[PDB]
């Protein structure tokens, strides 16, 4: 499994994470390999890689969390921006499936 399908398949994983609520990278870790039954670790450094340039482009924004004892805690949100971009990847998706399906019954029918 390449790295280009890696890259995209961390950055689909954390798009819904962050589109189901807040959360921070450690609670991310923690959720993700519950969800993956322990197969799917993900890593800090490719986490906070992602959230930079992802925090650059506006697709999602941070803020500091309760400092009750969390004494810093950085929690990761992702934007309307955000959320108006996964709707269109979303339609796109969905427009291009109906495409394919298309293609083959035409095809058969020539």
């Amino acid at each position: 499994i390449p790295k280009e399908l890696l890259r995209a398949q961390t950055n689909v994983i954390l798009l819904n994470v962050l589109k189901q609520g807040d959360n921070y990278v450690y609670g991310i870790i923690k959720q993700v390999k519950e969800a993956s039954n322990g197969e799917m670790e993900l890593n800090e450094a490719t986490l906070y890689t992602i959230f930079d340039r992802l925090e650059q482009d506006g697709i999602i924004s941070s803020y500091w969390g309760d400092e009750s004892q969390g004494g810093r805690r950085k929690y990761y949100r992702l934007t309307e921006i955000g959320h108006e971009n996964m709707r269109l990847a979303x339609e796109s998706l969905s427009r291009v499936d109906k495409i394919i399906e298309n293609l083959e019954a035409n095809k058969k029918s020539e």
